[PDB]
């Protein structure tokens, strides 16, 4: 029945008694005198001159009596006002060249600041409005931005924040879901949210609480004000060894419920970042009060940014489908459409695509199937995400009909403004250091390093953001090779072959410019070099799992002739039993093909030849050959020019059943007709170059740069809206959009990409995570 010397607690009591934690007003469970003895707003949270050394009042927020030190409940200024300190942010910048703790403190302590809505670009306003933060900024370790995961929501971010995972693997998909086997939904208002069956992965706390490193309690209920929630960090900090936590959170709301109101670029945003910086600054002074300011790792973290919308740019779905009140729609900066009533029976997805699809001309969203959503937003493996997904323009919304602010978020984790913050202070972060951007679903692993934790199963790629680091509690080992090529000499004649196909040296080192792929499965496949590319041939999946090729800045394009239009030549170094045949192509009607090197940039006639061997030879649609043509005869070479010269490895992927992951031979669904040549789901290809432009791609001493993507591999050209007009118009603003990282790639094939090169293998790591985003 009381909370007597029990305030903000670190544990669950009941199981009928009455909770004095920082959660029990969420859970309706304080004891009566909680209110009254743990939430005192008495005399401010700031000491003023005329209360120092003052008699001591109990009914006080934060004290300043002289014992108040003792006890770790001063107010954060007090001695900055009676002792005549400064404020941490009046300090200059001093290196932590190592932790300075008091003694017992067996590890460094973690304090994440987490700002919700809080846009990278906030942090030009400087030190004229952020003086604290803006400290910690340019003091410790800050990034440009960093990438948020998609839908850019709060509860999707910031759990993706705790676990190192997709949205669509710790299942909190967005902010609003339904759930078709609780038969239930969750919102931000209610009580279902509370249920542990909606949360998976395993966030931060656990992973602490786990491996015997204590946790702080991570979640503030809204009733509880800033300055409390900082000062129940710092007496958290003054327990004793073996009842002090190691790692804390705070959330402030701000500047993401201003930033709706206002806009992004209102004026108005000024006083939530002023606060923000005061919350900022009283916990650094907390800090600098308890000697811990100069111990303590802080992230300064924010989920996503904030866009400029208004409710005269919205699309209604009532201008396109019929039957609008037949669906429910989950509106605003996405889609997500799914029947209204199950028991529909004529409740046709398909239909509802089409109508939807290039009607306008100024049509501000566009309809996807989940599975074919860009890869890169890893937005389809989960029964929460609807199949039908809406992806919404920058500064639109889209809702079901009329009868259903000047800022919001929610859109595609590539837009500008979506991108969010990082900075790391303390003495485990760098000093003084910019790092380039990365993505949120890599900090899980840098906060368990901090933590001497050891990570659970994640999306980051540990060791990718080291260089972020003074000292590494972990070193990445590239992974062992599983499946070892085979090199097969000529070993068939070609009138051994009847495929129903008609026609009429320095290759490892100058076409695999950074080392052969591993194959990190259990398979069979044979390496071949050819003079202008060299590959890496399945024999389960009867095509090549990558193909690898050079083009100086130099290098000539030429023409496919006429006379070797449909010319495919069988391979002798493979057998026909394991060889694709040409006659499938015919008997499937729907079905062509094309090649992965390009037969477009032969070094010469001669060499040709070999790009019209079948063991190059990929399934495509028409509709996809109009937009792989294109890369291969006019962008490969832009490319080259741009860039001076650049490697190429493309290849297929198969992910049917869209989990991100290599699909196995039982998971493929589509076969060329009568056969048993499988259909890629989509094609990648990775780029590499020089990123010294000056040096060419297979004379670079320096760093490299990548660009990749994954097309999908579709029937149609639907997706792009001008995909009637010359490919000029329309194919490079589709494969920007289908944009990814080297190491997508790398998940969806099994392979294992850049094992020579003269880098270390951390800065690898970095150059597999990143992604071109063209912004
Ligand atoms: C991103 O990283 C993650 C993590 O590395 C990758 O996802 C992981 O993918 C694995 C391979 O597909 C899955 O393995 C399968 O697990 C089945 C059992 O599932 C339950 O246990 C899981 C294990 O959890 C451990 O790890 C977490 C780490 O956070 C800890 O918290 C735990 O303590 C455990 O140590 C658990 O993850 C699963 O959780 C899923 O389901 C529950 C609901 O039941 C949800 O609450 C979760 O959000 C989560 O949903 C996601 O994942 C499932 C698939 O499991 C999808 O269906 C959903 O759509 C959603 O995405 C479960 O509680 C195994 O039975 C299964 O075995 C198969 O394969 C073996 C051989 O290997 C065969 O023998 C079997 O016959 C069988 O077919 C398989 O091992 C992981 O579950 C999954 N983990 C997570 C956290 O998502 C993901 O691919 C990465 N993405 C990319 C792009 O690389
Ligand atoms: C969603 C519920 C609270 C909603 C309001 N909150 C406002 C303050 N807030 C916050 O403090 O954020 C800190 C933070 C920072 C980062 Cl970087 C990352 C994260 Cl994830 C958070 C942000 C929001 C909360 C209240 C109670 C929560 C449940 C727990 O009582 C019990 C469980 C504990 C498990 O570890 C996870 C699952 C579960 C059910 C908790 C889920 C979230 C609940 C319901
Ligand atoms: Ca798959
Ligand atoms: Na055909
Ligand atoms: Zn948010
Ligand atoms: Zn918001």
């Amino acid at each position: 029945g009381s909370c007597k010397g029990r305030c903000f607690e670190l544990q669950e009591v009941g199981p009928p008694d009455c909770r004095c934690d920082n959660l029990c007003k969420s859970y309706s469970s304080c004891c009566h005198d909680f209110d009254e003895l743990c939430l005192k707003t008495a005399r401010g949270w700031e000491c003023t001159k005329d209360r120092c050394g003052e008699v001591r009042n109990e009914e006080n927020a934060c004290h300043c009596s002289e014992d108040c030190l003792s006890r770790g409940d001063c107010c954060t200024n007090y001695q900055v006002v009676c002792k005549g300190e400064s404020h941490w942010v009046d300090d200059d910048c001093e290196e932590i060249k190592v932790p300075e703790c008091p003694a017992g403190f067996v590890r460094p302590p973690l304090i994440i600041f987490s700002v919700d809505g809080f846009r990278a670009s906030y942090m030009k306003k400087g030190s004229k409005v952020m003086p604290n933060i803006e400290k910690l900024r340019s003091c410790g370790t800050h990034a440009p931005y960093m990438r948020p995961v998609y839908p850019t929501k709060t509860f999707p971010n910031l759990y993706t924040l705790a676990t190192g995972l997709y949205p669509e693997s710790h299942g909190i998909v967005g902010n609003s879901m339904y759930d078709p086997v609780f038969d239930a939904s969750f919102h931000l208002r209610g009580r279902e949210k509370f249920n542990h069956r909606w949360w998976g992965g395993q966030p931060l706390w656990i992973t602490a609480t786990k491996q015997g490193v204590r946790a702080g309690t991570f979640f503030w209920s809204v009733s509880i004000p800033h300055e409390r929630r900082i000062l129940t960090i710092l007496q958290w900090l003054s327990l004793p060894d073996n009842e002090r936590p190691s790692v804390y959170a705070f959330y402030s709301e701000q500047p993401d419920f201003s930033g709706h109101k206002y806009g992004p670029f209102g004026p108005e945003m000024t006083n939530p970042l002023r606060e923000i910086d005061k919350t900022v600054g009283q916990l650094m002074d907390g800090l600098k009060q308890l000697r811990l300011h100069r111990c303590v790792n802080v992230i300064f973290v924010g989920d996503h940014g904030m866009e400029d919308v208004t409710c005269d740019r919205t699309e209604f779905l009532s201008n396109y489908l019929t039957n609008v009140d037949d669906i429910t729609l989950v509106p605003g900066t996405l889609g997500r459409i799914r029947a209204k009533s199950i028991n529909n029976s004529k409740y046709d997805p398909k239909t509802i695509i089409a109508a939807l699809t290039c009607k306008k001309p100024d049509q501000h969203f566009k309809p996807y199937m989940k599975q074919h959503l860009p890869k890169r937003l890893h937005y389809a493996n989960n029964r929460r995400i609807e199949d039908i997904h809406l992806l919404v323009d920058r500064r639109w919304h889209v809702a079901r009909k009329p009868l259903d602010f000047q800022g919001d978020h929610g859109f595609d984790n590539k837009v500008n403004s979506m991108q969010t913050v990082f900075v790391g202070y303390g003495p485990t972060f760098k000093y003084r250091t910019k790092v380039p951007p990365f993505e949120n679903i890599e900090l899980y692993n840098v906060m368990c390093d901090l933590l001497g934790l050891k990570p659970a199963p994640n999306n980051g790629t540990h060791g990718s953001l080291n260089h972020l680091l003074r000292t590494n509690t972990f070193r990445p080992t590239m992974p062992d090779e599983v499946s070892r090529p085979n090199y097969p000499g000529i070993m068939y004649l070609q009138s051994e072959f009847d495929l129903g196909c008609t026609c009429d040296g320095s290759t490892k080192e100058r076409h695999l410019l950074y080392g052969r792929p591993a194959v990190l499965y259990r398979t069979s496949y044979d390496i071949l070099y050819h003079t202008d590319f060299e590959s890496g041939y399945s024999e389960i999946f009867l095509m090549p799992l990558w193909t690898s090729y050079t083009i100086s800045k130099q290098a000539e394009v030429s023409s496919i002739p006429e006379h070797l239009t449909n010319c495919v030549r069988p391979d002798v170094r493979v057998s026909p039993g394991f060889s694709q045949n040409c006659l499938a192509y015919k008997n499937d009607k729907q079905m062509s093909y094309g090649f992965l090197f390009p037969p477009y940039l032969s070094s010469s006639p001669e060499a040709k030849y070999d790009a019209f061997l079948v063991t190059n030879m990929v399934p495509m649609y028409p509709a996809f050959k109009r937009v792989w043509a294109y890369f291969q005869r006019v962008l490969v070479k832009k490319y080259a020019s741009e860039r001076n010269g650049v490697n190429v490895i493309s290849g297929p992927i198969f992910d049917y059943n869209y989990d991100g992951l290599r699909d196995t031979e039982d998971e493929i669904k589509q076969y060329v007709e009568g056969s048993s040549i499988p259909v890629p789901t989509h094609y990648y290809s990775i780029i590499t170059s020089c990123l010294d432009f000056t040096q060419p791609a297979d004379k670079c001493d320096g760093p490299l740069s990548v660009s990749s993507f994954i097309l999908p591999h579709r029937p149609d050209n639907d997706e792009s809206c001008a995909s009637s007009e010359d490919e000029s118009k329309w194919v490079e603003e589709l494969m920007k959009m289908h944009t990814a990282r080297v190491r997508d790639i790398e998940h969806l094939t099994g392979l294992d990409f850049y094992r020579k090169t003269s880098r270390s293998y951390s800065e690898i790591l970095t150059l597999k995570t990143y992604l071109h985003t063209y912004e």
